[PDB]
């Protein structure tokens, strides 16, 4: 069985590495070739995808070589470079999530000052500062500590951070590098979700979303289920007042036009409901296209939930995939035999799995990312 276990580990490991590489490369290229995806959020996500790509290329394969062979066969120099690269990339990831969390925090708490300062240059210099700071914090201590103490205690065939010979040092470093950032991101997101928890955006977003549901419906249930809620949010959006210019009275021509547009909209919605009841569901979908026509005909009267959802998904992926290894670091301070080598391998592999899961958290949930993906994969 042991031979089959080795073959199985090599196969699933190469599969994970390949999926990670392909996904993150698709994200990076998609941002680089589509100017509609060249936003600050996707700059942060670009850096995150770069870190995930480095994890998928270097860390995964070399760790598989390590585990499968049973010792470190490459050498001390390559071991030092691999450790330094992995920890610098990990730290850059952590501070990247910190940058995303704080950026969203200032977006939701300072709308009058921060959005105007939120350009691609500021994001670029923040990302660059994150990478440089990570490299300065991690690289010299990993590469040259052996020269500082004057002896290399990493014996032949081993690969580990030398100054992590002490368990308490490793745990303290895990507090400075993992626990405090996770707490900070948790509090920041707490303020995000409490900030999002105004009405006009919810009604309009509901109406448009249900319109898209009617357009892409498969059976006779989704069309009506989106029709009734879309009409409810339509009337609730008609009763309220949008941000009108000059603050006009309810008897003004602008308000009367605003109500009239939703009158026509509800009328055509009821026509689509009629045609949906007679058995002409296809004509009800075309009638939904008509709803889009009149909606865009009267859309000048109008002008974040999915962004908060996406951020939460990324944060939860990181925390859930990275918590076991760090609690193994916590337990290792008082009982080293309590964590076998296999469990260490499992924690390492969850940390690496974070990079494979990341693209599915923000790219497979965005329409522009999907369209750019299919453009990249189609044969020209
Ligand atoms: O979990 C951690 O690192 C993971 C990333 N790499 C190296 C060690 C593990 C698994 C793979 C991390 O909490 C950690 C690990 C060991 C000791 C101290 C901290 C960490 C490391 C660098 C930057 C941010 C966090």
């Amino acid at each position: 069985y042991k031979t089959f276990e080795v073959v199985f580990i090599v196969l699933v490991a190469g599969s994970l590495s390949l999926v990670t590489i392909i996904g993150n490369i698709l994200v990076m290229v998609s941002i680089k070739v589509n100017r509609h995806l060249q936003t600050v959020n996707n700059y942060f996500l670009f850096s995150l995808a770069c870190a995930d790509l480095i994890i998928g290329v270097f860390s995964m394969n070399l760790y598989t070589l390590y585990t499968v062979i049973g010792y470190w066969p490459l050498g001390p120099v390559v071991c030092d470079l691999w450790l330094a690269l992995d920890y610098v990339v990990s730290n850059a990831r952590v501070m990247n999530l910190l940058i995303i969390s704080f950026d969203r925090y200032f977006c939701v708490t300072k709308p009058l000052t921060y959005p105007v300062k939120r350009t691609t240059k500021m994001a670029g210099m923040m990302i660059a500062a994150a990478w440089v700071l990570s490299f300065i914090l991690w690289a010299p201590a990993i590469l040259f500590w052996q020269f500082i103490v004057g002896v290399r205690t990493v014996e032949d065939g081993e690969c580990y951070i030398q100054f992590f010979s002490n368990a308490a040092v490793t745990f303290g470093t895990a507090i400075a590098a993992f626990y405090l950032p996770v707490i900070i991101m948790t509090v920041l997101y707490w303020h995000i979700s409490r900030a999002s928890k105004a009405d006009l955006e919810d009604n309009w977003e509901t109406l448009n979303d249900n319109l898209k549901v009617i357009e892409k419906a498969d059976n006779a249930a989704q069309v009506k289920d989106a029709l009734t809620k879309m009409r409810a949010a339509a009337l609730d959006a008609q009763k309220a007042t949008p941000p009108k210019l000059e603050d006009k009275s309810p008897d003004s021509p602008e308000m009367k036009d605003f109500r009239h547009g939703f009158d026509i909209l509800v009328g055509q919605i009821d026509d689509a409901l009629k045609l949906a009841n007679e058995g002409k569901v296809k004509e009800a979908q075309a009638a939904a296209e008509q709803l889009k026509t009149t909606r865009n005909a009267y859309i000048q009267k109008y002008l974040e939930k999915k962004v908060t959802r996406t951020i939460l998904a990324i944060l939860l992926a990181f925390i859930i995939t990275w918590a076991p290894y760090n609690v193994m670091v916590l337990i290792n301070t008082f009982c080293a035999p309590c964590i076998p080598n296999t469990v260490w391998t499992i924690g390492y592999w969850l940390c690496y799995i974070n990079s494979t899961i990341n693209p599915a958290c923000y790219a497979l949930c965005n329409a522009t990312f999907k369209k750019t993906f299919k453009h990249l994969l189609m044969c020209h």
